[PDB]
């Protein structure tokens, strides 16, 4: 009679461990996540680990875990993050919970500078972050340096030589300041209004090349597909929005968007090894579901 398998969850600010069954689903595992954390706005997220070959990869909800290349070791390893971003996070985010783990998500995300920000504009989030985890600022407990042992910026605005880490820190206590009257909850939520509006948040990479052998990025978001050429990732050389794509297939190497748009040119691309565009076809299919449901429902 087969044991159960060791499994650990974690969320960006817990940590959670069960004990599975031989034959359990990927989706009777994702219920018993959710339904442990009380999450409700459930289609945003997923469990993402590594795959035995290394890669970084998406849990499959209709198939047995056991059966899904997840690399062996005792406590399984999943991490519970959001897989699809919302259109607005004012009008999607409803629970508490919900908007608490978004932000702590994009935050990291900002911090390891994987989605660009301007220096001034870092600052003005990391204070938000700050009336979120110290509260209001009392200048008897926030004594001067009480943020030299916190993460506050990238390590890309602190090579600003023009000023120096005590200068930065104290740019942000300005702002900690007019933060005063605050919630913690309502500060996480304009975090988040601030950081929507970034050219690369929300959208997914891969390194893509088209017929003439060129260089391409491609951005797969809650709004549609966009081709970016090598040197900016900001801004978008041409767009497919998902009310402008009739149709998307591959080949082996070979993706093909279909538009909508009558009289125009089909889109083509080649991207590298075949597992690739497997996956960037599940977020097209998973934005575009998306999509619908907050219209045409
Ligand atoms: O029939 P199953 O048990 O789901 O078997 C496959 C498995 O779930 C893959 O992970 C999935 O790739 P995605 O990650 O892209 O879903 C593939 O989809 P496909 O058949 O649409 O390639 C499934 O066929």
């Amino acid at each position: 009679m087969p044991k159960p398998i060791n499994v650990r969850v974690t969320t960006m600010d817990a940590e959670l461990e069960f004990a599975i069954q031989p034959n359990t689903t990927g989706k009777q595992l994702f219920d018993q996540v959710v339904k442990t954390v009380g999450l409700r706005e459930v289609w945003f997220f997923g469990l993402q680990y590594v795959d035995s070959k290394g890669y970084s990869t998406w849990l499959k909800l209709n198939k047995k875990v056991t059966q899904q290349d997840v690399k062996k070791e005792n406590p399984l390893q999943f991490k519970f993050r959001a897989k699809f971003f919302p259109e607005d996070v004012s009008e999607e985010l409803i629970q508490e919970i919900t908007q608490r783990l978004f932000f702590l998500q994009v935050k990291e995300a900002i911090l390891n500078d994987e989605i660009y920000c301007p220096p001034e504009t870092a600052v003005l989030l990391a204070s938000y972050a700050v009336q979120a985890k110290y509260g209001d600022y009392n200048k008897e407990i926030h004594k001067p340096g009480y943020l030299a042992n916190d993460r506050l910026l990238p390590q890309r605005v602190l090579e600003q030589h023009k000023l120096t880490k005590e200068q930065w820190e104290e740019r942000i206590q300005n702002w900690h300041e007019e933060h005063r009257g605050m919630l913690r909850e309502d500060s996480m939520m304009e975090y988040l209004k601030i950081a929507q509006d970034l050219e690369m948040y929300g959208v997914n990479y891969f390194e893509i090349k088209n017929k003439k052998g060129t260089e391409l990025w491609l951005g797969v978001d809650a709004l549609g597909l966009n081709i970016y050429e090598h040197d900016d990732k900001l801004t978008p050389k041409i767009g497919f929005p998902w009310s402008e794509i009739r149709n998307i297939s591959f080949n082996d190497k070979k993706f093909v968007i279909k538009p909508i748009d009558k009289k125009a040119p089909d889109f083509v691309f080649y991207a590298p090894r075949l597992r690739i565009n497997k996956r960037i076809l599940a977020l097209c299919m998973g934005n575009h579901e998306l999509y619908m449901r907050r219209r045409k429902p």
